[PDB]
């Protein structure tokens, strides 16, 4: 099992993001999850620079598919798609519309199975 | 604790289930995950007989209940039911509505409690 | 390192909960779960007592913030925001509405890296 961490700092507000691949018979799985976070603007990307250990986990074609919510003010509940690629070195994560500043943003998982 | 996997081929898309059992004197717990799977038919229900393994975290009467998502082509995003049950050897996963085609789903995860 | 769990009798159901801390030098975890439960009544909060090992990773000023969902009896899915915070040692989960009796709430996972 491979593992590792990447705190962003994105304009002025920090996401942390860890990995894994979990190797076996059957498959490897590759998971990333995100902390909860506070954007601080209508962020509708998030990029950032990866290293090796971060690249790793980009194997498939297919980019990871997440989700995530915001509990706005009048206590209604936003769902976010979250969309995580790779072009060369950089890592872009795409949320569906953009993110409502100052409100906390779940935390979320994506996995990918490569049988 | 006791963990595996099992990949299911259905119809014509695989799904990749992990399942761990973790056991302690105040409880133990039974979680069943699935990583993102992109189903190429209005699916509302995938079953398959089950292994040894995955048979061995149904053990109480109430089903695995979970949420996945799929964004659609406009970037709304649909929230769907998951349900997990067992008769016999058949474990069947049940969405709250279908499934759109060739639209990636995302991973989720269930865990349930037996005190 | 340090994790535990907590089952809470609250009115006439039982919520399991599980804490971990991942201490680490980059991505420092703080993690609160929460097993798949069944209220019987239209709770907005679930408030309890907390030991000094749950109270533990309330560390932060910012409270932990989920999500869960429903299936309604219609099969649509209704999605809550889940926000957890410690006042002295009363622990209280707040759920962005109520909740409907009878139907099982989702698992949930709270995620928040310090610094």
């Amino acid at each position: 099992t491979r593992q590792g961490s990447r705190v962003v700092g994105f304009m002025d507000f920090i996401i942390a993001l860890g990995w894994q691949i979990i190797p076996s018979n059957i498959r490897y799985i590759y998971i990333l999850n995100c902390s909860q976070f506070m954007p601080t603007s209508d962020v509708t990307t998030i990029y950032f620079q990866a290293d090796s250990g971060l690249e790793s986990i980009f194997v498939m074609d297919s980019p990871f598919y997440a989700s995530c919510t915001q509990q706005l003010p009048d206590k209604t509940i936003k769902t976010y798609g979250v969309t995580i690629s790779k072009k060369q070195s950089i890592i872009s994560i795409n949320f569906s519309s953009s993110l409502e500043p100052n409100i906390m943003v779940s935390a979320w998982t994506a996995s990918i199975t490569r049988t």
